[PDB]
């Protein structure tokens, strides 16, 4: 909820700056520490700001296009995942990383994997 | 942009999108299918310059399928390409994510593909 | 069984699928591929419903490769999972993921994840 | 031939017991701790037998139908991914779980997850 809004890391070192607004906008920036990637990309995306009374993880994701001032890999990922809160807090998501390709090329355009996100580096 | 506009998919859900100039993707999303009523908010990004090799633009964006009328307490993201000209498409692979208590996690997410075309 | 399955079944790729469905739930076969690292046929090998519900749903399957073959190793493996359906459009309906051994530092990009739809005739 | 071959356990505590046969085969057994699922489940599925020498991971993949003598789910999940060996081995994995469903509701029948296997029983 707020809960969401400040920075992350994942598996990999790369970190995720996020603020989350009161009815579902998350905005901020992401670092990627792989792949064709430099400096900080633009990010946008949407998350639930009321999630279930049970205690279940919020909902979200989000997306970057890898293209900033420095750098453009024709590509964008999305994340979708659940934060879930508390001492162990953490953001579990999935990804579909696209890059732009020719038609015949398109069935080899899609990586897939999955980043858990915490509140400290690991 | 070229990616702005009202598009459908194979399901009959309506994607109405504006695409900025600053790579920002922001509109609407009615889904045919699911637990789902009405327009809910999207917002993505897409490369502003892509290549032009005759590859196509990628581009991504996010529905949290909650609204004023309705919360199913879950949030699809589609990652894809817009392919331009005479039958321009948006291609996707999408994962719509669920929350979930920790019993349930593993079922969380479900995987698909969407391709988006602007004949209504 | 589900008897529908067995014989020639091609991708909108124009890759060959020659599967035999046991009476027990086997899938036994092999692939050629029309695109990627791949020559000629590949050994097959998957699982599907052998008594699948009788209201028109779909019959479960799924099935792998490893891209080593006695011409070629492209050091990775396909899976496919899905549904065939039979009647008039007869379809087996697949998502596919497709890891390839790597590095751990380069194992955030091990796997491409695509659709294929295989038909009886094309 | 192998390394792959043993009882390994995923992060939910399933049971996955397996044989690596020397030209790719994978054979064994599958127990899910979660799902439409009780007791052991055949599983075909192959590997890259000569991987890469260069430290790279080992691709494989496998499926379950989910139909033993107990129970029938209707459903069938493909891991895909890589053995890492040494200390601690581990096989890295990404799947799909496909349930036969109508046409209708096509657009909701594979669920996507991974899993990490060692060799430590919980
Ligand atoms: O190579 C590219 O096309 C752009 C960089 C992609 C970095 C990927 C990698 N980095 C990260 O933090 N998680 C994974 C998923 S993101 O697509
Ligand atoms: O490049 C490789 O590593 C081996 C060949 C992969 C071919 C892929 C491609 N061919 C096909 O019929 N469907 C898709 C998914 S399969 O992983
Ligand atoms: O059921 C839900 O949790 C919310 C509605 C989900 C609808 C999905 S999003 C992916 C797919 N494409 C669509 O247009 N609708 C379904
Ligand atoms: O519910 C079902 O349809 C059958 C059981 C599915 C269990 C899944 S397979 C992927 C994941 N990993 C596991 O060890 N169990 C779940």
């Amino acid at each position: 909820e707020a809960g969401i809004t400040g920075t992350w890391y994942n598996q990999l070192g790369s970190t995720f700056i996020v603020t989350a607004g009161a009815d579902g906008a998350l905005t901020g920036t992401y670092e990627s520490a792989v792949g064709n990637a430099e400096s900080r990309y633009v990010l946008t995306g949407r998350y639930d700001s009321a999630p279930a009374t049970d205690g279940s993880g919020t909902a979200l994701g989000w997306t970057v296009a890898w293209k900033n001032n420095y750098r453009n890999a024709h590509s964008a990922t999305t994340w979708s995942g659940q934060y879930v809160g508390g001492a162990e807090a953490r953001i579990n998501t999935q990804w579909l990383l696209t890059s732009g390709t020719t038609e015949a090329n398109a069935w080899k355009s899609t990586l897939v994997g999955h980043d858990t996100f915490t509140k400290v580096k690991p």
